[PDB]
């Protein structure tokens, strides 16, 4: 590995504080810096005693003859040239980890940490963890506001029980304001001090990762705050991370945006993807905010944005554009997707992909991207897309609740159907509810349905679909309250002691994810493991089958499709007469192996007396039975 | 007067902290709460100590028998119905005592203490403003930055400071537009007394003090906080009515009577206990439209059908309905009219408790004529609006080069038939932050606005800039850097000192000029304009009479303005119709080497005298210029 | 409205029955007056005989049976207000229909659409005053013709009403459903509701009011 390589894949191995028992080096990027002074305790903080030494590229280096490993250090950063002389502490980009102190009056103090790589020490910092998959997104503080370490043996006891594959960990980076949730970072390598230090954070990773558990973390990747004190703008005495003008703002989260055009800053974040999978474990990233980051008109607030003089746009950027999905005509504004893309994110997102399948393979991406106009942005690099393992189902849930709120006598079963039946080219995180649907006073999805019971169902449904479903922390207990950062998950409503209710919910989940890890046919993500299985619009059920493997409906022989689930829901939330007729690939003894009006979830009813792991005989390639209200049920053949 | 219109009309001096020389009474609302403990350090801050009484009406009292005055004190507040309990301050704090966990408390405050000199003088709203953002300005005390806003605004002339949100804030850099506490003045600067002292200071300088009060929502956080006060949402509305997701701020429910009291209160105690001359009311259009400054949220189109009579009379007689083509529905489906009749009843009570005090409305959105207009008249009763928009149009109209732009389209944005008082803000601290392009830079030099500030001051309304402006910064605003003081003093850059004196002189002019008092556009009359020659004319009416006289006397403080928007030195010969067939005299000429330095064009003394050609003024513009006319003697 | 009957027909606004055995008044329904001068106005306009029950008169909500009385307090100059409109209103509409020979004739015939505007909500209809339709442009012939405007748009829009009628000349206003005789001091009515108007050509161009029902004739 040449040092440019090192530079370009593992730019964290160059630049930074790099210690060994004899010496620490320390090297930081400022091109257009006059002078680099190291501040470090050991010199009581003089912000001259230490002179730094630009090379040729525009990098201050200098090697201090001790071990400071653990010790503390900033830059003192100058710029006095003629274009207000700059002159300022600065913490080091590459920090793993920031001291936060309060001064006399108030004042925040950010130094840099000199890290040791080496001091924790792994059984499993990578584990062979495929992508079934289930994902429970959670807040560190709301979860347990403590040491990752006790948050880290929370998150195993709950999810041991709860069954999901992977937690979504909501932006764990430094930040100055708790209140932005974490997506207003600092320094972008450095770990949340909070909740204690970057090595309590690997144990984390580690106790996650000895107990069969990934780690997806969230990546703002697109912005950082404004603070000069704690992160990166103006870090020379010029835009050195950040575009200039109104193009270095994101007037929707008050946020710098990255100059992505620029060889150091596209290496610094797509570095940053690397160390995540190499230096902390971490199984993926999911980025936030993609759709400002590849548009400018679209949550980017309120600015005078640029139209593209689209003669400017070489061949490669057409290339990637139409192999998305190409143009789309806004006729309401009266221009075109075309004129409205940044090529540059949208080409920087392709690389980000590129680079990570040499320097990460393994390492998985879910795309957070709410505008939807691109088919194919969640799909391979070579296959036209920006490389996104996943895509999110942002709007999905908003569509289907309308769908539910209309009285069952005045909607068509087939509108449903067709937003099951999507032909996504991209694999998809269901998410059920995120931290944003259940905050700032929205309601929440149990409370809209307005007892548990069509919880139990419509759970059922997102696990039985293509894709990895996802819920947010309180949702395994059908909680009702919102989501801020005033308070956390109420412990009391999980275990045997919580209130029926909460119980019955969880339960479902445990047993769905029983399902999603063991089932074959529930492994695949792509909608073609889906086909349509017949509806009835007027007794409103309709059904789907999930191929256990590469044989459909050619064949008819036992062997091929012993792993088929046969998934069938009645959407009539009241008992009349609902007889279903339900085709089936062979002719044999099909078993329910999930059904949701179990008294298990849903307590002792009139229309459940009876087991309902019940077994039955096709008449042909059909099954009849009798469906009770809101039954989802699924179905394999008996051995 | 009754405690009932004190409990109404001046609630700070029933709720809070009241201490006598024996006893200590505190009182807080708190309908929904189980119990409510006086937390104080006196007795080493136990939560259980002393509980307090609730009366009938939801407020927990009690007495200490002890003069508390300076000593620090919470509320721990509990709620056990169908499990809250927390230390909370007090909603009427003057002030928070602060101390990597924050620890805020209220203090016992003596509204007797500052020894007042100049509380009210009577300083009229002729009126420029000078809007500053305190800790950019001078990051020091109260005390300090009162001497420094006094010293620079001896030599700029502005007559009103206008202060960005002074109230307690945990986020420094949301520039104080998210308040913990809105009765408490930011501690960061020192005491409420240290805050009285820089009105009082100003004050005696013949300085006005107007301060941004975001009236419309609090911050969402609890330990500084309104929200979720007795376990309940006391101050804010419920659900999603209740978030603004544009600022992730907590909107109050000013449909409770004890909250609209404590919000207009607030405004009646910047007056009279703090001295303050006005408040510029923030996020004016989110207060009034669902749809408008809120975000993304599910807001709900008002049934017109639902709309009650009385609404639809404010309505009507702020301007009426419009349909929205790009979004498909009319105004009235997305007025909040909660909102708008309470600014109303702000401004109605204001009448009584504080009949001197002006409001600003900083409102976006501009599509009801008469919102800055008196209550009886179908407006809101802000005194003034903002020129908000307007700005935007005028450098949209520079923008375009002469031969492509008709001299109309300036004259009808300037002849705008306005019913309201304007504050004409040339630039704001939101124009120029987050990578904007400032108005001198997007000039490309400083000699066109030499004259644009000029036809701003001369204009009807309350001219505006922002801290920078009076010396050409070309920066943004944001708080993490100050105002550059080296573009003053001794060592500044020529330019620098033009642009300042150009402000000393228009000020000047402002304070003492009759023709420049008034506000109201009806005392502008068009006075001529010449497409091709690029030129337009106005007179400013320096009493009551129009063109109906022709007497000296009735004409004495008139004032003649012409402007030239050719930059090519050529032919400009302007043909300007005035009132009175005598001499006039230039009192203000924008082509002043004391503005724009030596140029080929005004080697001649500025400030010349003509004779009229029976009614009219002939003589030749030069370059950008700029010029002002009185009746001479 | 346009039902081509063959039958001369009571139209009963409301019967004994309608009232009875706790079913809804029309007045509760329309959930307040405005609506029930306009809506009296239509039926006292369209060819036929109107009928209305004991109580109508004064908008009466209890329900018809032999255990109350008429409420004779709701009648006379001491009435509450609503109870004066509403009587007023149905004066004012009998004053017209005894005197305008447009309202003797309850042949459907005696009746024919003028036109109508869906996204506005207005339809009109003409009332023949003898035996000559659209044939003749003369005012001998259209002198006691009666142009009838339904606006049902309940709240203040946009509603410029083109209206076609038999002759070019002057109209007056004869009946004005938004008079404040009928519905009170309200924002849209702080005119005189008898306005004259010049047609411009064979049409009338105005302004449309919530609920407004308006009749006009030729004057003179």
């Amino acid at each position: 590995p040449s040092l440019e390589t090192i530079k370009q894949d593992y730019p964290y191995q160059y630049f930074g504080a790099h210690p060994n028992e004899t010496e620490t080096t320390f090297r930081v990027y400022a091109p257009r810096a006059t002078g680099v002074n190291l501040m470090r305790e050991g010199t009581g903080w003089d912000c001259f005693a230490e002179p730094m030494t630009k090379n040729e590229d525009g990098v201050w280096e200098i090697t201090i003859p001790e071990n400071l490993t653990w010790s503390e250090y900033k830059y003192y950063i100058e710029n006095s040239d003629d274009y207000q002389p700059y002159g300022m502490a600065r913490i080091d980009p590459f920090s793993p980890q920031l001291a936060v102190t309060w001064g006399n009056d108030g004042t925040r103090n950010f130094n840099s940490i000199v890290c040791d790589r080496n001091y924790f020490q792994w059984t499993h910092k990578h584990i062979d963890l495929p992508h079934p998959m289930s994902i429970y997104e959670m807040h560190l503080s709301t979860f347990h506001d403590g040491n990752y370490r006790d948050i880290a043996h929370k998150i195993v006891d709950h999810m041991s029980y709860m069954g999901f594959t992977h937690v979504q960990i909501m932006p764990p980076f430094q930040t100055p304001i708790h209140q932005s949730w974490g997506y207003l970072v600092g320094c972008p390598y450095a770990i949340y001090e909070r909740h204690g230090t970057v090595d309590d954070f690997k144990y984390l990773v580690n106790h996650c990762h000895a107990h069969g558990i990934g780690v997806i973390v969230d990546v703002p990747l697109g912005f950082g705050v404004q603070d000069w004190d704690c992160g990166l703008a103006n870090y020379d005495g010029t835009d050195l991370y950040h575009h200039s003008g109104s193009r270095g703002w994101n007037n929707q989260w008050n946020s710098r945006i990255y100059n992505v055009g620029d060889t150091y800053v596209k290496n610094y974040l797509i570095g940053l993807c690397t160390y995540l999978y190499h230096e902390l474990g971490i199984d993926g990233a999911r980025i936030d905010a993609v759709a400002s980051q590849i548009f400018f008109d679209y949550d980017r607030g309120f600015w005078d944005w640029p139209r593209n003089d689209r003669e400017q746009v070489e061949l490669e950027n057409w290339e990637l554009f139409n192999n998305l999905g190409g143009d789309r005509y806004f006729e309401e504004r009266g221009y075109w997707l075309s004129e409205a893309v940044d090529f540059a994110g949208l080409r920087f997102l392709r690389d980000l992909h590129a680079r990570l399948q040499h320097t990460a393979p393994k390492f998985i991406t879910i795309a957070e991207e709410s505008r939807r106009v691109f088919p194919k942005l969640a799909c391979p690099v070579d296959e036209g897309g920006l490389g996104f393992t996943y895509a999110q189902n942002m709007g999905e849930m908003h569509r289907i609740r309308s769908y539910l709120q209309i009285p069952i006598e005045h909607r068509l079963i087939e509108h449903i159907e067709i937003l099951i039946h999507n032909n996504s080219a991209e694999k998809m995180v269901n998410a059920m509810n995120t931290h944003d649907e259940c905050a700032n006073g929205k309601v929440r999805l149990i409370t809209e349905l307005g007892n548990h019971i069509p919880l139990i169902g419509l759970a059922a449904l997102c696990w039985f679909r293509p894709g990895a479903p996802m819920i947010f922390q309180g949702d395994e207990f059908g909680e009702e309250g919102y989501f801020d950062v005033f308070h956390g998950v109420d412990w009391s409503k999980t275990g045997p002691y919580a209130a029926l209710h909460q119980q019955q919910i969880s339960n479902n989940f445990h047993d769905l994810n029983q399902l999603l890890r063991h089932e074959p046919a529930l492994a695949r993500h792509g909608i073609n493991s889906m086909i349509r299985n017949g509806s009835n619009n007027e007794r409103k059920w309709f059904s789907f089958i999930r191929w256990g493997g590469d044989v459909g409906f050619e064949s008819s022989d036992p062997k091929d499709h012993k792993d088929d689930i046969i998934f069938v829901r009645n959407e009539t939330p009241y008992p009349v007469e609902c007889h279903a007729e339900i085709y089936v690939p062979v002719a044999a003894e099909y078993r329910v192996i999930y059904n949701s009006i179990d008294q298990r979830y849903i307590g002792s009813q009139h229309y459940n007396q009876h087991d309902p792991y019940w077994t039955i005989h096709s008449a042909g390639q059909f099954l009849y039975f009798d469906l009770h209200p809101y039954q989802n049920i699924a179905l394999k053949l008996k051995n």
